[PDB]
């Protein structure tokens, strides 16, 4: 497939186009410890881009575009409505949190399994509740585009590698700050414990949060990580300090010389150690439909 098209001036501002570490000027230097290739530090409230390294260089996402198929779902499956398991969705490749035939599981359950332990069963179960794979992928992309991400091309609900796949630290920082705005997907991710359901003779379990930085991190949203053979390591974390909520996006780093959820503290840290309304450029914002929603009594 023909690579997307790269806009003529950096989405966000014109900074957000260079490569290596970009900070404002005088600022103090990033953390030494981040081997992520490409990163963003941002203000999930004003939207401000603090600080970045190739923001807009096009990478490989891994599991933390899990956030598209997770606010496509929110967005547009009712949260109770129950889903039916499959051998199909217990057939796909990496983490899976016990998506199966014989299984009834909510969209709120699945997204929970999603989002809390990266269960790509959950992931493609949503898909075919959103439709089916082709019509999920649509929907995905349809989303990322109307957020503004034009870097980003997804080619599994999962994150999966496929042809195509691309994506940006900038455009998952669009992704996560859209969704951070929503109270369903903000209260899963910042939950530390869920009660699964099993079925048939399989039981249910409590699932646990895999995400480091919810537990470690003072003041910490969650977050969400991922890795594949092709993206390396990806991380997306957050935090709420004294009503100032940071951002970070980490890809394409590794586990040396501190785990991921670690790398992404310190640019947390580096985050709130610069001085507030400090600005490379911003985090546009979303198709103004994505921000609202729209919506036994007769007389009888
Ligand atoms: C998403 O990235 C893949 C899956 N989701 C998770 C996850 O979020 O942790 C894993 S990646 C896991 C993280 N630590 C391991 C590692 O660093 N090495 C083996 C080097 C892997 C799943 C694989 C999804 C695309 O399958």
């Amino acid at each position: 497939p023909l690579p997307l098209v790269v806009p003529p001036t950096p989405v966000g501002g014109n900074a957000l186009g260079g490569c290596g570490i970009i900070t404002a000027p005088g600022s103090a230097p990033a953390p030494g410890d981040v081997s992520a290739e490409a990163w963003l530090v941002a203000d999930l409230d004003s939207g401000a881009v603090i600080a970045a390294r190739d923001p807009h260089g096009r990478h490989r996402p891994a599991s933390v575009i899990k956030v598209l198929v997770a606010m496509a779902s929110i967005n547009t499956l009712t949260l109770n409505k129950s889903v039916a398991g499959t051998a199909d969705d217990a057939a796909v490749e990496g983490t899976k949190v016990g998506v199966n035939t014989g299984g009834t599981y909510t969209v709120n359950q699945l997204l929970h399994g999603l989002l809390m332990h990266s269960g790509n069963d959950a992931a493609y179960a949503l898909a075919r509740q959103l439709g089916g794979m082709p019509a999920a992928l649509e929907k995905i992309n349809l989303l990322a585009a109307k957020l503004g991400g034009r870097d980003t091309r997804v080619a599994t609900p999962s994150g999966l590698d496929g042809p195509g796949m691309s994506t940006s630290a900038y455009d998952i920082g669009l992704f996560y700050r859209y969704a951070w705005q929503n109270p369903v997907f903000a209260d899963i991710v910042a939950t530390r414990t869920f009660d699964f359901p099993g079925h048939g003779d399989h039981p249910g379990y409590e699932l646990e949060n895999d995400n480091q930085l919810l537990y470690n991190y003072p003041g910490a949203l969650g977050g969400k990580t991922g890795y594949t053979d092709d993206a390396g390591q990806t991380f997306v974390g957050a935090a709420n300090r004294d009503g100032r909520r940071l951002m970070t996006v980490l890809l394409h780093g590794t586990r040396q010389p501190i785990p991921p959820w670690e790398q992404a503290a310190h640019l947390l840290d580096y985050g709130f150690n610069t001085p507030a309304g400090t600005q490379i450029g911003t985090l546009i914002e979303p198709d103004p439909s994505l921000m609202s929603t729209d919506r036994r009594v007769d007389p009888q």
